[PDB]
């Protein structure tokens, strides 16, 4: 299961963000306010979780042969992943998500605050003209072969575009000591 793809708890959904390893186990990130819901996901045990103030997850996979080291594109084809890195404000990223398989914009602002009202705020948040809708949470921000996100939330859909903020990956790796796969 690669990054973008869904991952589900009971009736609720929400999508991979990036496969990792902690001390050679593998894991997979996803957004917080998703394991913030429970501890028992179809691919495995949460061991992890983080949300409001940030927004990243963790969870150890049941079948470390399912830990791929990539992103789906939503065409059949996937993107390998092979670093982490920050964002940069105009940088043409790409984010993909179970919802809404695929989305191309750049990142329009970084270090964001996102009141969510009754969930929470959220600081510290990449900000991007890519639009994302329910489902598409913990899934891939990425720029080619660099890890940038996961996605927390934002305005709109992908009919009428919208505002979307992503959990810098970088400060979920370091919570949890865990390297991109």
């Amino acid at each position: 299961i690669a990054g973008g793809e869904a991952i589900t708890t009971g009736g609720s959904r929400c999508s991979l963000g990036f496969n990792v390893s902690v001390n050679g186990v593998a894991h997979a990130l996803t957004a917080g306010h998703c394991t913030n819901i429970s501890a028992s996901w179809s691919i495995g045990t949460r061991t992890g979780t983080s949300f409001p103030n940030n927004d990243y997850g963790i969870i150890r996979h049941s079948n470390p042969a399912a830990a791929d080291g990539r992103v789906y594109l939503y065409n059949g084809s996937y993107q390998d992943i092979t670093t982490a890195g920050n964002a940069f404000v105009g940088q043409a990223v790409q984010r993909s998500g179970s919802t809404t398989g695929l989305r191309s914009g750049s990142v329009t602002g970084l270090n964001a605050t996102v009141n969510y009202g009754s969930s929470g705020i959220v600081y510290g948040m990449i900000q991007t003209n890519v639009c994302a809708q329910p489902g598409d949470s913990g899934g891939s921000l990425f720029a080619g072969s660099t890890a940038l996100g996961l996605t927390s939330g934002g305005s709109g859909n992908c009919r009428t575009g919208g505002t979307t903020f992503y959990q810098p990956v970088t400060e979920a790796l370091s919570a949890y000591g865990a390297t991109v796969l």
